[PDB]
């Protein structure tokens, strides 16, 4: 009974989430789970992380990383013989894995900004190079397009804070100021939202954000953010679990999608990015003047 | 060689920081590296995780886990004729060790806040469980001190944004309201910034906070935090390569610390007792400006 | 396979970005490019670069050079076999030509500045001896009378920038001083903008400017300006594209245009006249806010 | 007597400047000049780039394209017997080539900034993967160590007008504010100057830019840019001229080296005008919330 775990950057709070969730499970069963990170570069790179764990003789492998359907396929015969779970594949691709409705994912997003009159909504999504950061982004040119609105921007991230920052005053540097924004994770909503914040613009009133993955610090990012779930608590519980499965002789095979949902918070309003003031305003900036003039 | 580490819960930033750093040092090097992660519980949890890298016949350890002044002994001991780096214990222990000061970043910590005119000072330590959050706790006291200052307030979180939330919120309902707000580590600094502002107060301006970290996110929090830097970076390299010095008998024996550095952002600033509308006015006539260009 | 293309001075930018695309385009299907550098001189030189390129035994010719009809009608004489494609031409011109749109390009770049309240607007135009600038010129001329406005001013520069300093802050020596002015492409605007600014005005506030081309430096013109956008990558792919299947005997022949767009930014405001509040304001109030944030 | 000419880019200004001089050098001799380009692949891009004009039966081979020492000397096997002068590469690196003073074009940056009284400096180099790039850093190291100051910053952009406003816009708002900045070419500046100014920076008076090369914009750009001038036009001439001398058996094979320039103009001032951030700023406030005033 030893769990082989290649996972992502464990710099990224999801794939350490998610480990925790693993380790965490394994105890309970009484079995010992092993980790080893694998490299930013991809296909090969899993592969050796794979060979590592074979050598150390663990039992099955959870591969929490990134790979295009014919990727995950290589890896898996790399495992030769031993059961091989795959956590961030395509709902398509043959191979055993458990998947968070990217489907559901987006839609909830999607139709939670529309059904606010939201119109203008821009996107920011993750790593196209990843196909979780890949299928959300689809996700969101479907169900909107259902919806007849279309997306007034799109920007690439990479699951930093910083990235969703960047992005975001790029966006912003240049006039597209919607009313609301689809992350594709909550770091860089984070990001997004000091950068909408900086500007001048008020988050949620101004500008809804909603990340996607619902990880621990959300819940404090300022605005908590309204952002869609992913339970890795529970994926992990059912991972470590229907790897035993494979292993002491059955299985289910192929893909098994699980439910995620909208923690609705405090990051999404009815658009009005703020209407009226008279000489209201003028009043306003009246007084900053004896402020500033009350220093120099 | 391999490297084994046991580990604190992955889902804490630092300790995810410190583990994905101590890859890239064995990655440069053509080594491999096998974490087993344990729950922050006991002495006993420690023994295990050792006890089965142990089993990996990996070549080195080492042990990022808090540690007490008897246990780390245990656990020496534990990891039988295999060099280990004890990363989270304290320097007033006789076993190889690396550990960042706690005494320059505590009393750096302290050393601003006095600098900006604060005098009550809040403090919120971690878990005081982590000998390092007990090391922390020991400096703010000491510093304070040496300038006739002791603190007004001292809660305990467990290292997380919601206790640092918690925390603060319950301080803040009771009536005590500091002028300055420090932290055990930027997470927890991430809550008590919620808090602060929850609590109606503008956080740098009325409340200043100072984690102590620096972890990834931090660049992109709410008024960016100042913060304690520990380089984690720094961290990773030199226990990977003290770690082959230390197989090789490489006598680069007892303790060693690194150095940490203080960050300065926008959440210190002096006390809001003196002057009115510093920093932010500017970013006040950014919303008047971002409200009059909405009405054309 | 290889194409080969007869290019104007490469030293001008939108000729550049052109063969950039081409370049692309080719590399997309695999078809080997090969560069021609025509001198101003005149058709006989367009004429022996086509020759040049046939000593290649290139099996497809784009030639973007500035050709008048019966120079058009020359060059193709001397293109024994091989397909050429003409992209500086006049849609008027029996050859094979893909140009893009003087119509709507002139058009827009009038009613945008008609819209905007202008009516003393002057134009700079391009060396009149290419179809393309006098294409240009055409338009605008249509349009302004169209519009019962005529030209406070005409000039003629020569597409570089210098052409659109000296020749405007010439007129502006004159006292000839408009609220718009209407360039014939963006190097002459960068130009005319130093020009004005240089003998005292507020670029846009003061006098408003328009281009033409939207070639890559002019997101970052100080005021970014607002021109007519004219899509080099597209140009590009569709001249490698009908050139192929063109000279493949699948026959396509004649003229097509290519549409354009009005890329809105800081260089077009309403005429300083009326109250100097076009916008001012919301732009004003916000940098004066980073000087209130820059004391404090 | 055909030159072949292997170029970089041609979207970026100095290599279309340069095959401009090429051809305008091999037209005084009767020559003629065949373009080939490169994408940013490294040595198989040049070399097939080197293949497909040695069919052409070129004569001659100008590489003005980014080479790695060793990667020269492929290229130059590459290049077969067909003599080949490069022009972007190290004086150090084994070939016939021709490269500007490296060594005085950042002496000239930096003894100017010094002189000028300039003490926090940033740098936006530009990309390290471009030699020209990299010796230029090196070099302002050198000078500015030789000077006894350090940059308070250093960014890495990629010849784009745009990576200059990207690391100034991120440079800045992380805190940093220097009052000179060496940058690496002349497009980037025109970003960082588009930056310091929409911060509120008065380019020249505050932050004082000196960009690198001099290309036919620069004279034009907004405060026109002291810049380090590279001659085209002579580099254009001594290559072809050497050129077609190596290829008539003569030599001096091996590294050659022209003179840089410092062209002073109005970005560079002494540090200081004191206030770009005073009590105007309220009274000016007020006419703007009084210009505001009236809109309502
Ligand atoms: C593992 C990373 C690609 S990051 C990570 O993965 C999780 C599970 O796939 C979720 O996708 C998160 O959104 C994303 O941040
Ligand atoms: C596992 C916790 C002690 S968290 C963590 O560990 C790091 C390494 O020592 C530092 O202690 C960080 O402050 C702390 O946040
Ligand atoms: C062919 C150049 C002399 S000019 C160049 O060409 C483009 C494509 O035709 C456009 O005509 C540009 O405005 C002009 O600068
Ligand atoms: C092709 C790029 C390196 S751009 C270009 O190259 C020339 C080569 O000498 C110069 O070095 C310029 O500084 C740089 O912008």
């Amino acid at each position: 009974l030893l769990i082989g775990v290649a996972t992502s950057s464990l710099a990224l709070h999801a794939p350490s989430q998610i480990v925790a969730a693993i380790k965490s499970r394994a105890d309970q069963l009484g079995a010992s789970v092993v980790v080893s990170m694998v490299e930013r570069s991809g296909v090969e790179a899993c592969k050796t992380a794979v060979h590592n764990l074979l050598a150390q003789r663990v039992s099955g492998l959870i591969i929490n990383y990134p790979l295009d359907d014919q990727d995950a396929i290589a890896v898996e015969a790399a495992c030769t013989n031993v059961p091989a779970l795959f956590l961030d594949v395509s709902d398509q691709t043959p191979i055993n894995s458990i998947i968070f409705s990217h489907e559901d994912g987006t839609r909830l997003g999607v139709e939670h900004l529309v059904a606010l009159g939201h119109q203008q909504i821009a996107l920011l999504a993750g790593p196209l190079s990843s196909v979780s950061a890949r299928l959300r982004l689809a996700g969101w040119h479907k169900y909107l397009t259902r919806n007849q609105i279309q997306p007034i921007a799109e920007r690439e991230g990479d699951w930093s804070a910083m990235s969703g920052f960047q992005q975001t005053m790029q966006m912003l540097n240049e006039g597209i100021v919607p009313t609301a924004m689809l992350v594709a994770n909550d770091q860089m909503a984070l990001g997004a939202m000091r950068a909408i914040t900086e500007s001048g613009l008020r988050v949620g009133a101004d500008i809804s954000v909603v990340g996607y993955d619902d990880t621990e610090d959300s819940s404090c990012y300022i605005p908590p953010l309204t952002t869609i779930k992913q339970d890795f608590r529970l994926l992990g519980q059912t991972s470590v679990d229907r790897l035993l499965q494979l292993s002491q002789g059955q299985a289910v095979k192929g893909n098994q999608l699980l439910p995620v949902s909208l923690v609705k918070r405090k990051t999404t309003l009815a658009p009005n990015t703020q209407t009226a003031s008279p000489r209201a305003l003028a009043d306003s900036l009246m007084q900053l003047a004896r402020q500033v003039s009350r220093l120099e």
